[PDB]
RNA sequence: UCAUGGAGGUAGAGCACUGUUUGGACUAGGGGCCCUUCUCGGGUUACCGAAUUCAGAUAAACUCCGAAUGCCAUGUACUUA
């Protein structure tokens, strides 16, 4: 598993990192979101590592 | 988002066509000095010179090539509304 956090906005970020977010199922800044290690969730994030906080 | 399959001819690159073009080889032909002379044909001139050909450049309306991305979808994948 790893743990993703929402640290920089939405603001000023194109609609597709906004979309990529909330399927991670972010919200506010400083949100903390639970995740598996699929590859699928990798791409979310290397899509929004600009965002982002990832820890194991 | 991941994977997979696809259309597509952009950026770039390239010259395989089309145009633009540089240098060299080489020339149909035009101008002159003429030899002549029914100026017929030659001596021919680097004074030009269609084209042809070798190498090298160029292109929004050129392409033998050709990405990234984006798009269409499929999936049972993994999240999410
Ligand atoms: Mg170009
Ligand atoms: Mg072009």
């Amino acid at each position: 598993k790893l743990e993703i956090t929402l640290k920089r906005s939405l603001i000023g970020r194109p609609q597709p990192q906004r979309k990529t977010v909330q399927a991670l199922g972010l919200g506010k800044t400083n949100s903390v979101v639970v995740k598996e290690d699929n590859p699928a969730i990798r791409g979310m994030i290397t899509k929004v590592s600009h965002l982002v906080d990832v820890k194991e």
